[PDB]
């Protein structure tokens, strides 16, 4: 009788939606933990809410891909208090690495005792704006995420995907429609979104909204593929 079952996402799981918990005793956000012994084992899962979530609420969405998995290597651009990062870094796990991008001192002194635990973490407590100031702390990563709330923000991550993101690596980006122009339409801002990125050779390959969590924000997820 298996109590927890793998996701098509391997580090997900499906218990709802939980992680491998890479410090077993502890929650982040006051989430559910569900630990199962046999004999001598023992694997502890948290559960990841969709409604704090936006990574959450795209996989239970049915995206197809969200190219973090074990042993990737992540810049977390917008990692806040580290709700979100939290599960990142499980599914990474120790042979992974989790860059948390944070502008708020506040968010970061969070992040910064979130990563006292976990060894993948790190805290970069910075403006994601001016990514030469914190270059030479970046390893080139997998996978770009980002939530994207103000319409200078793509701009922001395609600047900081052509310093750090490999060729051929992916982007997983949240839209909050509402925030980058409210005047338009919901269509209309995820159109002019998805041009910005393609005019930084960031290019969609699939997208989606992420109803019932979010009203009008949309998930990106795609591959970059800078010029020579
Ligand atoms: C909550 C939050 C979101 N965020 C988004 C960006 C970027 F402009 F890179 F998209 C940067 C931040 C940040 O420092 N905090």
């Amino acid at each position: 009788n298996v109590m927890v079952e793998p996701h098509r996402h391997e580090g997900v799981f499906i218990c709802a939606l939980v992680t491998k918990n890479l410090v077993p005793g502890e929650s982040v956000y006051g989430e559910k933990r569900v630990s199962i012994s046999e004999g001598d084992d023992k694997i502890e899962y948290r559960a990841w809410n969709p409604f704090r979530s936006k990574l959450a609420a795209a996989i239970l969405g049915g995206v197809d891909q969200i190219h973090i998995k074990p042993g990737a290597k992540v810049l977390y651009l917008g990692a806040a208090s580290g709700t979100t990062v939290s599960h990142v870094s499980d599914i990474v796990g120790p042979d992974g690495l989790v860059y948390a991008v944070e502008f708020s001192h506040r968010s970061g002194r969070d992040l910064i005792n979130l990563a006292k635990k976990r060894t993948n973490i790190i805290p970069v407590i910075e403006d994601a704006r001016h990514p030469h100031k914190y270059r030479m702390l970046i390893a080139m990563v997998d996978v770009i995420f980002a939530d994207v709330a103000q319409p200078d923000q793509t701009r922001i991550v395609a600047l900081n995907a052509h310093t750090f993101l490999r060729n051929g690596g992916h982007f997983v980006i949240s839209i909050k429609a509402n925030c980058i122009d409210s005047t338009a339409s919901a269509e209309a801002v995820f159109a002019s979104e998805v041009k910005k990125m393609q005019q930084e050779n960031m290019k969609p390959q699939e997208q989606l909204t992420l109803e019932p969590y979010e009203r009008d924000h949309a998930v990106v997820v795609g591959v970059y593929r800078p010029p020579p």
